[PDB]
């Protein structure tokens, strides 16, 4: 429904530390496919297929208490679109332009208090 460039980024963690791997593919913000889930998918879908990394092309649901939004969760690299859950393989999302890592880090993955907004309401909305 509403899509932006993306990539994935690493599942891989040691101390939240992360490295890109140059991956591309794209994100959806959905409310589900049919609408009847009872949650809202975001579709990551691959135009490169993702490597050196355990995730995989999938259609992920944002539910509240298992999804939370985490702003950027390094220091390594920015551009880290977080969602972390609760022992149920964490999703990493990495933004494929470069509109972040020219500055010192702050809520930056794109942007501050728009991403943060967003990312928000589409994970309180629950069908």
């Amino acid at each position: 429904v509403i899509k932006f460039r993306a990539g994935v980024c690493e599942y891989n963690e040691d101390s939240r530390l992360c490295t890109p791997i140059p991956v591309q593919g794209e994100i959806e913000i959905k409310p589900n496919e049919e609408e009847e889930l009872g949650f809202w998918d975001f579709e990551w879908r691959p135009t490169e297929k993702p490597v050196g990394r355990e995730l995989d092309p999938i259609s992920l649901i944002l539910i509240p208490g298992e999804t939370m939004w985490v702003p950027i969760k390094s220091s390594k690299s920015g551009r880290i679109f977080a969602l972390v859950f609760s022992s149920n393989e964490r999703y990493f999302f990495w933004l494929q332009e470069k509109n972040s890592g020219n500055l010192p880090l702050n809520e930056l993955s794109a942007k501050d208090k728009e991403i943060y907004n967003k990312m928000i309401g589409v994970l309180n909305n629950s069908s």
